[PDB]
C-alpha cells in the first residue's frame, strides 16, 4: 500500500517543480536573471524527486506487478507531466527576456 | 458507448466540454494580445478562468468519490478527459506569459 | 498486450514531435526560419502518427471495444497531450522570434 501513496507524492513534487519555474519565469520578467536561474536549478531538482516515483510506478507494471489504476492516479501522471511541459517553456520565456535585456 | 451512455460516464464529457472552451478562451485571448487587443484579451482570461471553474466542479465531485471507495469506471474517454482538464490549466498560464511579453513589447516599441 | 505496443508506439511518436517542435523553436531561435519551418512539418508529420493510434482508442471504446488500462497507456496519452501542447505553443514562440526579427 506504499505504492499507493505514490499519487500524493507525485502531486506534491510535481506541484513544487511546477512552482518553482513559475517563479523563475517572474523573476525573468522583473529583470532578476540570478534569482530565475536558481529557481529553473530548484525546478530541476524537484521535477527529479517527482521522476523517482513515476519510474517505480511505471516498472512496477513491467515487472508484472500490479496496479489498481484510480482517477487520482491518472490525475498524478498528469501533475508531473504538465510540470514537465510548464517547466520546458518557462525556460525558453526565460531565454526571451533574456534576449529582450540585450536589447534597448 | 455509443450503444449505451450511463450517468457516471457523463463526466467524460462535462470535463472535455468545459475544459475544451476553457482552452479555446485561453487561445482565443492569446491570438486578441497579438493584434494589440489587449483588453479583449484579459476579457477572455476572465472566460477561459470560470469555464476552468465549471470542470474544476465535476473534479472534485470525481476525486471524492474515490475517496467514499465509489470506484470509477477508467476508460481512454475518462483519462482523455483528465488530460483535457490538465492541458487547459496549463495553457490558460502559459496564454497569460504569452500576453504579458506582448504587453512589454508594446511598451518597447 | 498486442493492443499494448500502441502504447509504446504513442510514446515514440509523440516523443519525437516534442523534440521536432523544440528542434523548430532553437532554428527561430537562431534566426534559421526555413530550418525551423521544416522542423515543424516533421512535428506535424508525427504528431499525426500518434494522433491516428488515439482516433482509434477513443473510436473502439465509443463502439464497445474495450481497451485494456494500464500505467503506460495512461503514459503514453499524456506523452501525446503535451506534444500537442508543445507544438503549439512552439508555433507561438516562433511567431514572436519571426517578430522580432521584421522591427529590426
Ligand atoms: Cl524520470
Ligand atoms: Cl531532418
Ligand atoms: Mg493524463
Ligand atoms: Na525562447
Ligand atoms: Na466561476
Ligand atoms: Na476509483
Ligand atoms: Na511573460
Ligand atoms: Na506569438
Amino acid at each position: 500500500t506504499t505504492a499507493e501513496q505514490i499519487p500524493f507524492q507525485l502531486i506534491l513534487n510535481s506541484g513544487n517543480a511546477r512552482s518553482f519555474a513559475m517563479e523563475a519565469l517572474q523573476f525573468a520578467k522583473q529583470g532578476k536573471m540570478a534569482e530565475a536561474d536558481e529557481a529553473m536549478v530548484k525546478a530541476k531538482e524537484a521535477i527529479n524527486e517527482a521522476h523517482h516515483f513515476q519510474t517505480e510506478l511505471i516498472q512496477s507494471e513491467a515487472r508484472g506487478e500490479k496496479t489498481e489504476i484510480s482517477v487520482l492516479l491518472i490525475h498524478a501522471q498528469d501533475h508531473l507531466m504538465n510540470a514537465i511541459t510548464v517547466k520546458e517553456l518557462a525556460a525558453e520565456f526565460i531565454d526571451l527576456y533574456k534576449k529582450l535585456e540585450a536589447k534597448g
